[PDB]
């Protein structure tokens, strides 16, 4: 079940002060079973629902093996470290929740892959460096919040990034374009 064993993993590596996933017992089958853990018919997993439980600790690139994850819905907890590089490979991700959280450093180029997103919201964590210009490639995005966080540079107002506005960039350290409120100086 590498599945399990991927999950049990982050269990690990999370901090869990209330043991919100003492069900994560990775001696069963499946993950389907564990709280928070939902599959699909086929026993695959689909969604993380660890929204405001009360987390800590850090992300493992593990996530990376959960091919078939739509779900990854972490907001309002207190996890740190980095958005793992490789989240890329999870390509059939339609929400990507992670806001209200404590993450720290870039936004993965990887996340460009990520060809199926509806939801990406970063918002209000301590994200650095420049946004990533491979998401303008996801067509499907609907709803973007990368606000209050310390990103910088330039944002383009093509492909998908046509469709928001300066409430979706707000509250960073210093961005410039057209979407945002502030031209580029050069
Ligand atoms: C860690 O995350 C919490 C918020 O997350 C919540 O509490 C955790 C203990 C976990 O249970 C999470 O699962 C849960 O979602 C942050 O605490 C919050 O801090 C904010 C301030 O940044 C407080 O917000 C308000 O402040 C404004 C005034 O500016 C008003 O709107 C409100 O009156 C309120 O005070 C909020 O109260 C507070 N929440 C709690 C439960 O303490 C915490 O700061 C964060 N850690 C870090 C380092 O950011
Ligand atoms: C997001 O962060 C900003 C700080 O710039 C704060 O004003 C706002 O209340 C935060 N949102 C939530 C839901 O805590
Ligand atoms: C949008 O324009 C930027 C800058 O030229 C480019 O890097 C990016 O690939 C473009 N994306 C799309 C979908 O056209």
């Amino acid at each position: 079940n590498l599945e399990g064993d991927a999950l049990h993993t982050l269990r690990v590596t999370l901090v869990d002060p209330n043991n919100v996933l003492q069900s994560w017992d990775p001696t069963l089958v499946n993950p389907c079973t564990w709280f928070h853990v939902t599959c699909n018919n086929e026993n695959s997993v689909i969604r993380v629902d660890l929204g405001n439980a009360e987390l800590s600790g850090h992300l493992v690139p593990e996530l990376g093996v959960l091919k078939n994850l739509q779900y990854l819905e972490l907001y309002s907890n207190n996890i740190t470290g980095p958005i793992p590089s490789n989240l890329g490979d999870l390509t059939n991700l339609v929400s990507l929740d992670l806001y209200l959280n404590s993450f720290s450093g870039p936004i993965p180029e990887s996340l460009g892959k990520l060809s199926k997103l509806r939801f990406l919201r970063l918002n209000n964590n301590s994200l650095t460096g420049s946004i990533p210009m491979s998401l303008t490639q996801i067509t499907t995005l609907q709803v973007l919040d990368l606000s209050n966080n310390r990103l910088s540079g330039s944002v383009p107002d093509n492909g998908s990034f046509s469709l928001f506005t300066p409430i979706s960039f707000a509250n960073n350290l210093d961005l410039c374009g057209p979407v945002t409120s502030h031209p580029c100086p050069g």
